[PDB]
């Protein structure tokens, strides 16, 4: 129940002298990520107006040059394919949608199997990394509701990790908020991520990621999602007792996260003999040598992998677990991070996904998802969309900034055994 | 914690004065604690609340004004509202480790840090003489702002008082009608009436109801009940009949649900909706607790239905004129205050729409503050409870699918 206004390309708007194109070199990182989908997000709103939205983006674009490029797929002689993102201005895929009988309290209380209604309002489902040479890295979809909007947005992994994209965000909504021709917003130096693998050749030569299986979004599940809210007092209470069994100092994230993956896995109906792995997002600008900029543009996230057997997490404790998943964040250095870019380059791994009997945590606590406003006031919810993938656990901080929310998609037999625990319920407020 | 930055009194922007007599309704409440409701939000920036409070007092003169308590020479006493433009205590204050979290999630024993968010406990209706018939205070915290009031009773009815605080907003965001007094009404009373002179361990939880479980105890309701029951009737049913089940009452024992009735157009003449004061009275349906546990949702709803149907203009009339010759001016029962009907969000002071609604003190076992949802089709509700009914509901599987507690 959704119909499509206009659909059109935003170029950035420059008031400058344009510049040559710059190009930006894609690292193991971004080229082992060039199959999966685009990485979808968004934010509700009591009101936006489109007009002003549109013409802010331009300007935020021009800001943030790499989201408006193309990738480009170059021919080696030696029957592999090369790729670096040129930085060309050709601008961002933006929609414009209705859909006037979705209402705020539809999005706000998503609980279910998916996809449903909502998918359609993100604009990039299906669409893989690779296809980044001729469909846009940045895609924006606008989607008035019958009291609302939703800003929805799909995003290329190999030109941005999520830390890079809400910086754009925040940017898009200050222009957007003060002036949307961006003459009474700061504008700053993008500094870019750069090369930091000194010992690895580039661009890298690698089998086309076009010549694979190529697997389908639309097949269907079973899969549900549900919204978890954490209180700023539960999330104390195992922040405490996770640091009261563990050996280690654990922060609220990784106890909150610890206790949810147990939660998890004691309800999912695998056998204890079954591997079970915690993967989290891991920034690596400071653990790099020498670091990078805190601010540096494009995708410098790893994904960490915490492996441990089903019965060895349901044996031990709230604080082993949540050990786990620090221990595996310590080891995220950058002398491994090299070490294994090396071995990528003699290996090369480009998987269709992830794996679905995992906790595969996604975004981040830390990102101020709400301090976006675009000029109508901050939103009144973040959410992820397609595509839906078993133990999916997206991290949003709360609108209040000591609670977390997080959208979980999971097996329905999982869910009807997680609402009915009862100390998970006391901890945690499913919706 | 709470540091006063500052306080002021307020008056209306522009410098006889209208009297407003009292009915048996507003006397009834003298003895009554002021009530009080606020806004929670990211952004307030106070300059601008204050002299937009000043434009609004033009158009609601009465918030601005005094009680006056008149000695009649029969040892009685009277009282009605001067609009003498006396203004409104208005205090700016400052909570810096409060944060947003905190006021969402309230959840536990009463009173405590919150209460210090509203500026009228402990002041009764006729305190209003000295003190004003409207109070507010702003309260910044660490990453938001708290707009709290409390209100005289003598003065407005909830209806008013959220007419009023829309029109504020709209004020400072930035009428094609003058403000209209719901005026004297009973015919056959004379005024001023003369009076006699007037002078717990609890824990608040916060109710979430979805579009989707509303919609489903509406149909429930509906589908057991011989008469038409609107979701509210069938939400507020429902919470009834759970709150009763885990009270410890026993079957015999008589219980109540109390339910703010708006009588503007209940009265004959019926009174225009935008009319101005007090216009509300409560209703009472009483059952013993066998029956409301013995008979279902839907039986429990046409019992509030029923008692809505019966708040007559004739019965009104007969006992308030009674009550003139029978001055009364004063539990376990389901206590509900507020409304659905009040457009909570659409309170945009300039700086965008408010993120939660909340009531303060005092505090009341089984209070049940309704508030409508962000999302307009769902509700919240502002639940004082003893904490072993706690410990009960919070057990109890199927009320737990139909409402999230926090
Ligand atoms: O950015 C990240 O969270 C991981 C990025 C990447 N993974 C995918 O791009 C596809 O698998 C996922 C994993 C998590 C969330 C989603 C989603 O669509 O939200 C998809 C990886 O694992 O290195
Ligand atoms: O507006 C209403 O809900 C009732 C008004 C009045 N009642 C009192 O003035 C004192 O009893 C209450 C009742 C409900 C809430 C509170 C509170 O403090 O929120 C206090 C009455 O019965 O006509």
């Amino acid at each position: 129940e959704l119909v499509v206004i206009s659909k059109s390309i935003v170029n950035p708007r420059s008031l400058k002298k344009p510049t040559s194109v710059k190009k930006i070199q894609l690292t193991p990182w971004d080229l082992s990520r060039l199959r999966f989908g685009y990485l979808q997000r968004g934010l509700l709103f009591h009101k936006i107006e489109v007009k002003q939205l549109q013409a802010s983006l331009s300007v935020a674009l021009d800001r943030f040059y790499p989201l408006a490029g193309r990738l480009v797929k170059l021919k080696n002689d030696d029957d592999t394919v090369s790729f670096f993102i040129s930085c060309d201005g050709s601008g961002v895929e933006f929609v414009h949608a209705v859909a006037k009988n979705i209402e705020l309290s539809d999005v706000l209380e998503l609980s279910g199997s998916v996809p449903g209604f909502f998918a359609s309002f993100f604009p990039a489902t299906g669409i893989k990394n690779y296809h980044g040479v001729s469909r846009s890295l940045l895609m924006v979809q606008v989607t008035e509701m019958k009291d609302g909007v939703f800003i929805g947005f799909g995003y290329n992994s190999t030109v941005a990790d999520a830390t890079s994209i809400w910086k754009f965000i925040n940017a898009w909504s200050e222009i957007c908020s003060k002036d949307s021709s961006g003459s009474q917003t700061f504008q700053r130096r993008l500094h870019l991520k750069g090369w930091f693998f000194d010992e690895i050749d580039y661009p890298i030569h690698i089998p086309d990621p076009e010549t694979k299986p190529t697997s389908y979004v639309t097949t269907p599940t079973n899969l549900q999602e549900k919204m978890f809210h954490v209180t700023k007092e539960n999330v104390l209470k195992l922040d405490a007792k996770a640091n009261d069994e563990a050996d280690q100092k654990i922060s609220s994230i990784q106890a909150v996260l610890a206790y949810i993956w147990r939660s998890m896995v004691k309800h999912s109906g695998m056998s204890r003999e079954e591997e079970t792995h915690c993967r989290l997002p891991i920034n690596m600008r400071q653990r790099l040598n020498p670091p990078l900029e805190e601010e540096c543009f494009g995708n410098v996230s790893q994904t960490g992998i915490a492996t441990v057997t089903v019965g060895e997490l349901l044996d031990h404790g709230l604080g082993w677990a949540a050990m786990q998943i620090n221990n595996m964040e310590l080891s995220q250095t950058d002398e491994k991070a090299k070490a294994f870019a090396e071995n990528w380059v003699k290996n090369i791994k480009i998987p269709v996904s992830v794996g679905s009997k995992d906790l595969v945590v996604t975004n981040s606590h830390r990102f101020d998802v709400y301090c976006n406003d675009f000029g109508w006031g901050k939103p009144i919810a973040a959410r992820a969309g397609p595509p839906y993938l078993n133990g999916r656990l997206v991290v949003f901080k709360g609108i209040g900034e000591a609670s977390l929310d997080f959208q979980a998609c999971l097996l329905p037999q999982v869910v009807e055994k997680l609402v009915k625990d009862a100390e998970f319920n006391e901890y945690v407020s499913i919706v």
